């Protein structure tokens, strides 16, 4: 279900995404509601299943882009 592989880019997501772009590169289309499952894809933590059972809940995931799109964007692909 793709992820994984684009998750190392993550790496400079959080560089320059941060910004708050609406070209926010999280994966492909939206799996939440405002696409915002993304996040979780990498670290998957059962905890952060508590946001919306996909994502991060927002403890852990800041090294791989949370606050990014953190339901502040809602642009798929």
């Amino acid at each position: 279900m793709m992820t994984e592989d684009q998750k190392f880019k993550y790496l400079t997501k959080i560089e320059e995404l941060e910004a708050g772009c609406f070209s926010d590169w999280t994966k492909e289309d939206i799996t939440g509601d405002l696409k915002y499952l993304k996040k979780g894809i990498i670290e998957e933590s059962i905890e952060l299943i508590r946001a919306v059972n996909g994502l991060t809940y927002s403890e852990e995931l800041h090294d791989f882009t949370q606050e990014i799109i953190e339901e502040l964007d809602i642009s798929p692909l």
